[PDB]
């Protein structure tokens, strides 16, 4: 939202005051508290005909720095809140001086200068990390529109890069960026987002979460070049400032204020096919493609109905349609022999046409505008209105329809939609309508994911949710949404993954092959590698089949190769999905969040990493032509077993079986022996292999059990020529393979075998050592 | 301006209409019309009741190929027009099948889809480089406002950047942002511009000039995200692709065909010292300044005298300040002795305080309101009214004044302002006011430099310009205007700069030590050293003084050491000066544009290429650290001589005489003999400087004569061990260094001499082998 | 009230949207409910992002065909209603074939067309009395008061006079007349009517009353000439088609419906 005109001037019709000067400071209890004036109020003439600023600085969490800043405390203010895990006893440093006043938590403190010289500035360790210099914040009187908002400028210093804001498909780096955090329905390929989070973090190790689930209009370097603008309309505007000083480190801090990814079961990760959108489905058509997956050795795992399992302009009231599944349990008990894990599409919307309107209508379970009436539109359904989940009765309803579904075999549901939910409403609880925007996205996939995990269990949860708002993360599995078939929305779904993860989610999905048009074979078989090398990996399409088949041959050689891959990764990966849900760190991270002190990973966006060791460059030509950049150190190939030395950009070719996959130096990763599930006993028949180990490092390797803890350590240490390794815990049946060594020198406890990719080593028991050339 | 609202739905109010189906294509002359209606009209029932498009596609130069999509042609459209060279008789290829309509200029094509599948494709050689893919052209109706716009969205491919849109101080690499191109007067701090010019460009080698003097709103992937959208209030868009397929030679062919900047004489490339604007400033603090600069070995060439040279309030009257200036032709005469050159500040606008008002109200020379009345406001002097440029009598009248400083012993001008210019007026020649906003800064400084021309002639004309419009690059030297004293606003600065020479301009200059406020120490050194390794050197201030012992002892070597090393390079300088006048180079580059097929090169902005050879990375820090990207090859340091290996990023720290200025391979560069000036006799006493010969290769130097052609030519060409050194043209008493090479084998028809740098040769003819040890 | 600009064109502002394809036809007991888009629907693709209509045909009494077209149910829709002697169970007829979905009350029938060519017909023993053309019913959303209104156009055949609509003063068959129906006190000498009924018949015999007591906008043969259009800002339009064949055969069954 423009409040400047120019470096000299301010916009026309508003009234601006700003914190200029400190009036006292008070301690209360564990938190500061600062009145400013917006002028000179030294002598006690100016003491009075003037606003005043309150501005309290306190500590949720260590390590975290609330400010607070005030005009009038008048003001309504309903929730919904967003659900902050606040502790009470932060302990916390209070320094009042004659130059400053301080308050610091863990190495983060917030000081504002007395005197003459105002300045707020956050500080880590003394050392001046961001910050608001004077006039940079305080409160707009809009005369044009009669709203009244508060803002801030948080500096950015010079090649001080933004990230995050949520799922969005814009350049990366948010500078130059105006950006709102209200969930729409848009797309992937606009400045809109669906998953709308007003956090961002910096290369310099922090973030800033601004505490208003109403729209935040963030200006990133797109007013004021070298600050991060924020406003929102209210009498108060509170942020908190949460420190690193690494990317992970600030995630870390983050996750924990705001919720932590859940670990999603091991089956979620295999691959997912649906019966696409708009195209015809049946029991028949459904077993075609379960029986054409099997016929053609593909390996499948989840499959998914889509919005026409219900009888058109009816959808989401919960009924199977009689003429295309006259039999629903009988159905999903067929499929589920096989093994299959089943999803089936759900929304938080309802048709006038369903017999089940009548009823909420009735019973008043439905969004409702302030006269009584319901809310309706003619978007998405006809005469569509909204499950008011504020209304306790309606939630339990819901929730009942979605127990019947479990009930009948049915695992996890796709959570769509939830965004496009109007202000000019009344809710159940009396809710902000502004605050209820985006906070509806959290409270339905809560609601959702209770009922999984009240029946399934909480191990066995999982969601394909489109819609988000802070929180949310807590409910995993998001999908990247309705993307096109094209290599320029394979690249912005990409964006948006980075992206997500970088505002605290751990897992994200999007549709393999593009979602609306069809695709040419190589644009498919390009998304095939990018969406098996993913978090969660999803076969949906809007009027096309996603089926290998549909496209050539070829690529069900491409689907079959990349599905093996990643079955046989899931050693790797699993572990690296419990960093999320522990740590908060993202399975797929953008560059600068793995490498945050090299300057050449700041813009990096066509490339990631797969957990903390693996390097993913998809390819976004025919042609196969792919340029990528490998951070210090060398690098091979996960299969082809070529090394790559970096601190350098790379040129390759790729043909469709193959795309940059380069492991990191001084790494020891677990490859299991299933290519056909990712769901299986990891630590039985595991294959370790170990990528260039340096003289002085250890590379260790944690693998998983299926609830995610450590069943398995093996260390490798390098010690001159030797090399030790170590193993602890619960492992049978394992192989050491030392990448790129054709000939050792030595070997106590063990015995040796060459293959392609270097020599194996087999134990005895947990105690070897090898003696190298 | 926003056109979609999202993926799926249109902002409300608007009513879109499209170019969706070929219905007519026709050949006028050199000159392809293609007509396009908004719907299915094969059947003759639906060829009525409907809008239709014209679309003309033409060339006014080789591989510049436009595109004029029309609704109606009954508007009034008056000027003015940008002053584009436009040849009638480009040849050109017209080719009209069944499937498509195509118009070819040099390797540049526009292809329409005939039939169901509307597509517009720009085709280098038949490969697309971009295009419009159907509904992303066409005509809005604002319902909202009544107002009406033509638009156009043109495809960006996976990793395409866009640049350039003028001086710009956002984030140099425009994806993501909105981009309004119209002149304001709001500092360097934010997202608004005193020089925008709607040209933009990629590292896909191909850039659009939207040919419309109004507000452009771009939207460059920040609307539609792999897109640039523009779109203006008009009854036809005319824009051009402009064919690389190189960003130089992009360049090359834009400012053909809008306009080479002109050579400026070597006398501006020295450095200058201002007044500073509110300080003090009489012939005694002036003298005080020149002999303070000579007392301390300092050269200096320029001085310039800001505003205070009139009277307050009387700003523009052209009138010396007879209390502080009470001869102001002899203190000029004085002041020319010492070599000086001398500039005034002017500006196109009148205080209504000045005597010379009422002269110019009474002839009608100043811009008037509809009502007859004259158009005045307060900001910058009292009752302000505006120098009406259209009126050819006003033009004659300034001008006159301009030919009394100039014979006065003034050099030259600083054409400030031009950029607040107001719509709600009548201009003496009719213009569309909406299109005289921006293009009021083009005419203003044409007129500026015509008496330029007139009086000292061409080659001795130029200007210091705050404000631009396209074609102003023929009035060379634009400053970046009002920036602060800190590091951020130096690199917000850099930003400005490269992106002025991405827009067309070839000279650029910037206030050293920041304008607004007073720089630290560290600050005003670090600046110093940027601003002397920039085309053009100034030393200007807002409150306060410039010179550098207003600041430390350290400052007055520092600008002693950087004056130096600039005038010791201007053999290699002006050669590269010569470059943007021919070809429209600009001196200071963008590592994209050096480097074009570097992907590690496209974000880069915090270090430039100062013509062909040099990479420059001002220091950002008071400590000295620096990171900088070097490009594949081996580097070496102007005068530290130490050597870095390319292809990756680097980290140092420097010391108040230093920062990285790296010389790549392959390369002979010429120094001059003459520290004190940087107008003399180039090709006398030049030292030549090899670095790193790689066998096979050949480096060439070309040294310049004072108007910019090649006087001497030296090429070294290695075949073995043996370096052959030939020269041809006009030169005298020169040397020739070989760089990190301390001995040599054979040497036949030289002399040898050590040297801390390596083996100075003094050659015997045009012909020198050498033989490497 | 104007909704179409001529033959060719709307009043500014206005958007429409018609009942144009059967999309399906349930039987709810002794009620047909209709369900129309206002677009082709035939593929899935287009089976959202759109309005549908709700008819439901009904009959109240041997011989009245009662017609609900509605879009939205979700509005307050509060009383008084009109005092109507409302039977549950009349004997009435439902097919539902290839071609058709036929309401049949007595001699009197409401038929919808399926397929590609929408049309409403009212049939006496077969023979079509009245109708509705296609696009001739719907929904207007004004877009200048930001009012919205359900309407009808039941046509007119050649020589077919228009009678009643209650104590009115002007020329007595309506045939170009524009009526609203709104008490006023006005004397005898204008547009104007103490008492205003929503009832007309014609010479065809057959009756229809309009069943909304706030004003109904009549356009009889005076927007076009060949119809009788009403509109009510409403999110549903009811309406009761007649039979007679005779006009004090129609009145017998109007006042029984109505009261004596």
């Amino acid at each position: 939202m423009k409040i400047s005109d120019g470096n000299w001037l301010i916009q026309p019709g508003l009234n601006l005051i700003h914190p200029l000067q400190v009036f006292e400071v008070e301690q209360q209890d564990n938190e500061m508290v600062v009145y400013a004036a917006p002028r000179d109020v030294r002598e006690r003439t100016w003491q009075l005909d003037t606003p005043l600023f309150t501005l309290r600085f306190f500590s949720p969490q260590e390590g975290i720095v609330g400010v607070r800043i005030e005009h009038f405390q008048g003001a309504l203010n309903n929730g919904p809140h967003y659900p902050l895990n606040i502790l009470q006893d932060v302990k916390v440093t209070i320094e009042n001086t004659e130059r400053y006043a301080e308050f610091k938590s863990g190495n983060l403190s917030a000081r504002v200068s007395k005197g003459e010289f105002w300045s707020l500035d956050f500080l880590r360790n003394g050392e001046r990390i961001t910050g608001s210099q004077v006039k940079n914040n305080g409160y707009v009187q809009d005369t044009n529109n009669q709203r009244n908002y508060m803002f801030e400028r948080l500096d950015l210093g010079v090649g001080e890069t933004v990230y995050g804001l949520g799922e969005r498909f814009t350049a990366l780096v948010r500078n130059g960026q105006t950006v709102e955090t209200w969930n729409r329905d848009g797309g992937t390929s606009t400045e809109q987002a669906y998953k709308n989070i007003p956090f961002y973090m910096t290369n310099r190790g922090y973030g800033v979460l601004v505490n208003h689930p109403q729209c935040v209009s963030f200006e990133v370097g797109s007013e004021k070049v070298s600050k991060v603008q924020f406003s929102v309309e209210s009498e108060y505007l509170e942020y908190f400032v949460i420190d690193g000083p690494t990317p992970k480190a600030v995630l870390d801090r983050y996750t924990r204020f705001t919720g932590r990814p859940a670990l999603p079961p091991a089956w979620s990760f295999g691959l997912w096919l649906t019966t696409s959108f708009t195209t015809n489905y049946d029991e028949a058509t459904v077993n075609s493609f379960i029986d054409g997956m099997a016929e053609r050795n593909l390996p499948l795992h989840v499959f998914h109905f889509d919005c026409f399992w219900m009888k058109a302009f009816q959808w989401c009231d919960f009924e199977w349609d009689p003429l295309t599944f006259p039999d629903p349990e009988g159905m999903i008990r067929r499929l589920k022999a096989k093994g299959l894990k089943i999803c089936v599409w759900i929304n938080p919307y309802i048709g006038q046409k369903s017999p089940v309107f009548k009823e909420l209508q009735e019973k008043g379970y439905l969004l409702k505008r302030p006269d009584g009436s319901l809310w309706q539109w003619d978007k998405w359904q006809p005469g569509l209105a909204i499950y008011d989940f504020t209304n306790p009765d309606a939630c339990k309803w819901y929730a009942d329809k979605l127990k019947g579904l479990v009930a009948m075999g049915v695992d996890c549901f796709k959570t769509d939609f939830g965004e496009r939910i109007p202000t000019d409403v009344q809710w159940f609880d009396g809710s902000d309508p502004q605050k209820m925007h985006n906070h509806y996205a959290y409270i339905y996939n809560e609601l959702v994911w209770n009922v999984l995990k009240d029946t399934v269990g909480e191990e066995e949860a999982v969601l394909f949710a489109r819609s988000a708002s802070v929180g949310a993360q807590k409910f995993p599995v998001h999908w990247g949404g309705d993307c096109y078939a094209n290599y320029e929305s394979m690249a912005e779904s990409l964006r948006g993954g980075l992206s997500i993860g970088l505002s605290g989610f751990g897992f994200w999905s999007h549709d393999i092959g593009g979602f609306e048009n069809t695709a040419p074979a190589h644009v498919y078989k390009r998304w095939c590698a990018f969406g098996l090398l993913s978090s969660h990996s999803r076969l949906h399409g809007s009027k096309s089949y996603r089926v290998p088949w549909a496209y050539d041959d070829e690529s069900c050689d491409v689907v079959r190769f990349f599905t093996q891959l990643k079955c046989r990764m899931m050693p790797y990966l699993y572990r690296e999905a419990a960093r999320a849900n522990a740590r908060g760190t993202p399975m797929m991270r953008a560059m600068m969040m793995e490498f945050p002190d090299d300057p050449a990973c700041d813009y990096l966006d066509r490339q990631y990493m797969l957990g903390d060791n693996v390097m993913v460059a998809p390819v976004f030509t025919e042609a196969g032509d792919v340029q990528f950049y490998l951070p210090e150190g060398r690098w091979t190939h996960l299969w082809h077993n070529d090394e790559l030395d970096g601190s350098r950009w790379h040129k390759q070719q790729h043909g469709f079986l193959s795309l940059p996959v380069y492991v990191r130096d001084n790494t020891l990763l677990a490859l299991g022996n299933n290519d056909q599930r990712p769901d299986y006993v990891w630590h039985e028949g595991t294959a370790f292999h170990l990528f260039n180990l340096q003289d002085g490092h250890e590379a260790v390797c944690e693998v998983p059990a299926a609830d995610g803890s450590v069943i398995f350590t093996l260390k490798a240490a390098r010690t001159g020529n030797t090399i030790t390794v170590t193993g602890a815990g619960e492992a049978k049946n394992w192989t050491l393979c030392l990448r790129n060594v054709v000939k050792v020198n030595g070997l106590q406890d063990g015995s040796q075998a060459e293959s392609e990719q270097g020599l194996v080593v087999k134990p005895q028991g947990n105690a070897l050592t090898i003696t190298l050339h």
